[PDB]
Parts: structure tokens; C-alpha cells; sequence
């Protein structure tokens, strides 16, 4: 698995932009899936709750995203 | 979300990085396969022939970006 998805659940992360997210060991997010559309995401992008993101990364980093974003 | 592999093979793009790459469409490198390494690409990456960048986005900039880099 190189493709991991995250449920974005946490309301501590909404509407916090990929320009200062704070990224484990180093992830991109490939696409962010919301209301029916996929976003190719960039800097400006802002997370928002119920998001699904796509991410790829080492899984030790993927896990870590995924413990704060989906499980908090 | 589909990728797509694309060989830089154009030697004028060489050494550019991606904070400064001309994208002229909705585009993002998932990653970069180089010295038979699998990495993570930033702002700071830079491009070095030989590198297959896996990337996501409109399949009509892809191509525009395959006529780029690979085609050249
Ligand atoms: N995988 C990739 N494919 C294509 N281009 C890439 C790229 N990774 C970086 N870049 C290009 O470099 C900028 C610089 O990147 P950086 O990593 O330094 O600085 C970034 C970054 O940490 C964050 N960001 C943007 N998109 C991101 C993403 N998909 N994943 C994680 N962070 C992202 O926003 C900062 C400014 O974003 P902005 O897009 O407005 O500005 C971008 C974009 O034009």
C-alpha cells in the first residue's frame, strides 16, 4: 500500500491550511475527497471536517496522521 | 486516484525545483523514484534527469506535462 486514506475528524485540524500543517516524517496528500469532488491539494487548501484524505508517505508517518486526524 | 509515471527526460528542466516549476495546470508529484529510491517531493526538491515522476491531476495537464519532459 502506497495510497493510505484518512477520515479528517478531528475539529482541532478544521479549516487549518496544508501551508502549516505540521507533517510527521514527510506525507503529501494526493487528493482530499469532500462532497462529492476530489481535490488535487495544495498549499491554500483548507482541511475541513469529514474530509477523506489520500495520502502517501512512510506508514510509521501515515499512522501517526491517522492516530491525530481520524482517532482523536 | 489515478497516477501516472512520467520520465524527465528533458535536460532543460534539470536542476528546477519544484517551488519554482512553471506548472501551467492542476497538478501534484506524488512521488519521485530516483536512484532506485522512492521520495517524497517539496518545495526544495529539484528535478534531475532520469527521474520518474508519479503525479496526480487533470489528465489534460498530464499530458501537456509528458509533451514536456518526455517527449523533449
Ligand atoms: N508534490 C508536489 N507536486 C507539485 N508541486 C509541489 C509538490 N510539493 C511541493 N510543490 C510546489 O512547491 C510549493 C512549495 O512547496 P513546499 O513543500 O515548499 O510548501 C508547501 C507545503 O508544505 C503546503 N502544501 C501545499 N500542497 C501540499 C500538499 N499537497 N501536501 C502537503 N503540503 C502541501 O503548502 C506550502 C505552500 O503550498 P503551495 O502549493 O501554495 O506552493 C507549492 C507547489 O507549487
Amino acid at each position: 500500500t502506497s495510497l493510505y486514506e484518512i477520515q479528517m475528524l478531528n475539529y482541532k485540524y478544521e479549516n487549518i491550511q496544508l501551508r502549516n500543517f505540521p507533517f510527521g516524517g514527510d506525507i503529501i496528500f494526493v487528493r482530499i475527497i469532500r462532497n462529492n469532488e476530489s481535490i488535487v491539494p495544495h498549499g491554500d487548501t483548507q482541511l475541513r471536517y469529514g474530509d477523506r484524505l489520500i495520502v502517501t508517505g512512510a506508514k510509521e508517518y501515515v499512522d501517526e496522521l491517522k492516530q491525530e486526524l481520524e482517532f482523536y
